[PDB]
């Protein structure tokens, strides 16, 4: 159950944090596009499949702040991952060469471009957990310090109806990320160009509920 990364995303590992140390924001940002592109994933896969939204028949960025348990979640509706989706695209690369010689040769722009901004996670946290369920396919789980990761099938069935939850156990210099007034405003800082609602579980004067940031 337990799998070792490959060299190059060891080496993209280390090349991130090195580089983007300062721009820690950015993590937010990258885990808000790559919710976009699971969500246009399954939308594509719907134009030629009407059973593609059965498992869950919404769209949406649900972000939540838990300081109690020092977590933060972005759960999309996208398209989800099957188990080995979980093993290869989140190991592995292989569909870059020189992109480790030309991101040693601004970065912040050129992590994008490639799709890796993953891993900038690691910038803010200690533990990623991936749950993510995918039509075709079981709920699974995805766990990594960094040092290694585990899939493992999920004991508590199917929750997610399908998508991916990024769940980030934070480091003690991104405990800022806890409150809601500062998620809030990266959420709307980087939620502009996406063409999904992006929500936030907030408190109004004193109840719970998600409010629309885009
Ligand atoms: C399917 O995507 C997710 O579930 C997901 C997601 O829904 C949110 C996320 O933050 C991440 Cl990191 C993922 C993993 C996706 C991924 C990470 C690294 C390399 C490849 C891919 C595949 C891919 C392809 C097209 C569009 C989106 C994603």
């Amino acid at each position: 159950e337990k799998f070792a990364f490959q060299a190059e995303v060891n080496r993209m590992m280390k090349l991130i944090i090195n580089s983007l140390y300062k721009n820690k924001e950015i993590f937010l940002r990258e885990l808000i596009s790559n919710a976009s592109d699971a969500l246009d994933k399954i939308r594509l896969i719907s134009l030629t499949d009407e059973n593609a939204l059965a498992g869950n028949e919404e769209l949406t960025v649900k972000i939540k702040c838990d300081k109690e348990k020092n977590l933060l979640h972005v759960t999309d509706t996208g398209v989800g991952m099957t188990r080995e989706e979980l093993v290869k695209n989140l190991g592995t690369i292989a569909k870059t060469s020189e992109f480790l010689n030309k991101m040693t040769e601004s970065t912040s722009e050129l992590i994008g471009q490639f799709g890796v901004g993953f891993y900038s996670a690691f910038l803010v946290a200690d533990k990623v957990i991936v749950t993510s369920k995918h039509n075709n396919d079981t709920q699974h789980i995805w766990e990594s310090d960094s040092n290694e990761f585990s899939v493992i099938a999920d004991p508590r069935g199917n929750t997610l109806g399908r998508g991916t939850t990024i769940t980030l156990v934070l480091k003690e210099e991104a405990s800022d990320y806890l409150e809601l007034d500062t998620i809030k405003n990266l959420v709307k800082k980087y939620s502009q160009f996406i063409n999904f609602p992006i929500y936030v579980w907030s408190s109004k004067t004193t109840v719970w509920d998600w409010e629309l940031m885009n």
